[PDB]
């Protein structure tokens, strides 16, 4: 509270670490459904069903222009990608399984990097 400050993390490396984690996502072989925005003029239903579309290139753009205030909001956008994926696709479809794979890949790197 006012004039009662907490021991805080050292966040000076966060931007560089989030960029490295996103680079590993972008280069994973199962990243192909997520590299670019879902083509709303070519995918029937997506616009109406998915309230907040999100993809790796939009996340990369936001990270390179200072639009994430903290690493918590960055993880929100990453998880948003895979939440959208689960909502719209079958778990055992190709896109659906890629999303499960990529989510597990992300959460391991998140813990390995920031829960040390
Ligand atoms: C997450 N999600 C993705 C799609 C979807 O149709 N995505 C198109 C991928 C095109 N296929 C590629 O291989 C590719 C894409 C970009 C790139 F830079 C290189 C290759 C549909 C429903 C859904 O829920």
């Amino acid at each position: 509270s006012m004039s009662v400050k907490k021991p805080k993390r050292d966040d000076s490396k966060d931007l560089a670490l989030c960029s490295m984690i996103l680079t590993e996502m972008e280069t994973h072989e199962d990243a192909w459904p997520f590299l670019l925005p879902v083509n709303l003029k070519l995918v029937p239903g997506y616009k109406k069903v998915i309230k907040k579309p999100m993809d790796f290139s939009t996340i990369r753009e936001k990270l390179s222009s200072g639009q994430y205030p903290n690493l918590e909001t960055f993880a929100l956008d990453v998880r948003l990608v895979f939440d959208n994926c689960e909502t719209f696709n079958e778990d055992d479809s190709d896109i659906g399984r890629a999303g499960h794979n990529m989510r597990k890949y992300f959460e391991k790197k998140w813990t390995d990097t920031f829960k040390v």
